[PDB]
């Protein structure tokens, strides 16, 4: 946020003055060539007349603010998360294959079956979220004439018209991703984790760095989880991929140390792996802990513009970014939340989207991401309509002959009373094809 | 098919139907009527016939 001239000389493969400008480009006859230690004569040759010093400056502040504001913003601290322009036909799909087992070696049986396939991928689509916004600023003519008594007043206003836009969009970077994880958190595909008031006391705290400890340990198992993520899938995280964003008065509570224990790093390779906002805005969410893959930002454009009053005598440029934001429903994800969320979360089923015959039979299980110990029964319905198109009670449905309809399998969990406004339902849609 | 829609494949569910193609239609319209043009006038309104 203190960008300098230093920065854009690095960002540059030029040193101090340049003429670039005048090489890229009637203009030649009009500002001397030489970059010596005089600066008045450029001065006069760039204030000549308007057409020469409108160019000059629409020149000067749409290529140089455009490739120093690119060149910065791709090494703020989350950079991690930043890719580069999106991909053609990307498809907004994501296709995980799931891990299994081994089978046996045996003649007997393969001879039979050769042919064979063997799963589907599970796909799924990509949560995607769009921005579009821009800044603009003003220079006058005053500030640009008083600017070419000496070569450090130039390097100055470049910095100084480079400084605003940078900052700005460097702080809604922060709000955007926050953003992010609310909708997420609301749209409730996170796993929850039942923590009490971090900040209340000091057992409190230890309790909470210890459920997160614990939390890391059972995520970054070699073998697989499958506990955790919007859809049980057995994925498998990393201890040194962990990504962790907390709230900014719990992490001013907490210190740099302990906490860099629960995990294996120390402070310096630590602190790179947190992001500190102020306040999460969400019920009682207070840190959030994601793969590191969990979240990518791909931007679309950037773009500087300038125009000129000349009634007024003064130039107006905007600067246009244009992004979006990927959430993968494949990466794990934790809420760690402090509040009265109730006992069952989410249910997931297992097949997802499916497609049978119209005499064909397929088995659906159920995920519950209960945050208590106590156990829950799952109940299964088909909705639909039709003869002979049941479910029975361990999720195994068969479908009838003469079917035109699409049908969804629902499993629900009931957490309630005698009276039970609240329900919790995991859908599958199941498609027909004529055999 | 007015609005493309999702189409549910009979070997992954999770994926969509991509465009293969994309065709732009251009057609030119005149005006039959145009061999009776006059010429142009660049200055002065009014035209007299005597």
């Amino acid at each position: 946020m203190r960008i300098t001239f230093n920065d854009v000389k690095t960002s540059l493969g030029i040193t101090e003055s340049y003429d670039i400008v005048n090489a890229i480009r009637n203009f030649k006859s009009y500002v001397p060539l030489a970059t010596a230690n005089n600066v008045a004569e450029v001065g006069a040759g760039i204030l000549i007349n308007q057409t020469v010093q409108n160019d000059f400056i629409t020149s000067l502040v749409d290529r140089i603010g455009l490739v120093v504001i690119r060149q910065v913003s791709l090494n703020n601290p989350l950079k991690k998360f930043k890719k580069g322009q999106i991909p053609l036909g990307r498809t907004i799909e994501e296709i995980y294959t799931d891990i299994t087992k081994e089978k046996q070696y045996d003649a007997e049986e393969a001879e039979q079956k050769v042919f064979e396939r063997e799963m589907p991928n599970v796909k799924t689509l990509f949560h995607e979220r769009n921005r579009q916004g821009f800044y603009h600023q003003t220079i006058q003519d005053d500030s640009l004439k008083t600017a070419f008594v000496s070569w450090g007043n130039f390097e100055s206003f470049v910095s100084s018209i480079i400084n605003a836009i940078y900052n700005s969009a460097e702080v809604d970077e922060y709000e955007y991703m926050k953003l992010l994880v609310d909708n997420y958190y609301s749209k409730g595909l996170f796993t929850t984790v039942k923590i009490d008031e971090p900040t209340s006391s000091t057992g409190a705290l230890t309790e909470f760095v210890k459920k997160m400890r614990a939390t890391a340990r059972k995520l970054t198992l070699p073998q697989g989880s499958r506990d955790w993520n919007s859809m049980a899938v057995r994925t498998r995280s990393y201890m040194e991929d962990l990504h962790l964003i907390i709230d900014a008065d719990l992490e001013a509570e907490l210190d740099v140390d302990v906490l860099a224990k629960a995990f294996n790093m120390n402070r310096t390779d630590f602190l790179g792996n947190v992001t500190v906002i102020d306040g999460f805005a969400s019920t009682g969410l207070e840190a959030v802990l994601v793969d590191k893959d969990w979240f990518m930002v791909y931007d679309n454009l950037h773009k500087m513009e300038t125009v000129r009053n000349p009634r007024g005598l003064y130039w107006n440029y905007y600067y246009h970014v244009w992004q979006t934001l990927s959430v993968s429903r494949f990466a794990n994800a934790v809420a760690f939340v402090s509040g009265d969320v109730p006992a069952v979360t989410q249910v997931i089923v297992s097949p997802n989207i499916a497609a049978v015959k119209q005499g064909g039979q397929q088995q659906f299980t159920a995920y519950v991401r209960a945050t208590n110990a106590k156990d829950h029964k799952v109940v299964w319905s088909v909705e639909g309509g039709s003869t002979g198109t049941a479910i029975t009670g361990d999720g195994l449905l068969s479908v009838s002959g003469n079917e035109d309809n699409q049908l969804t399998v629902k499993a629900t969990v009931d957490i309630g009373t005698e009276d039970k406004p609240k329900l919790v339902v995991g859908e599958a849609v199941v498609s027909i094809r004529p055999n």
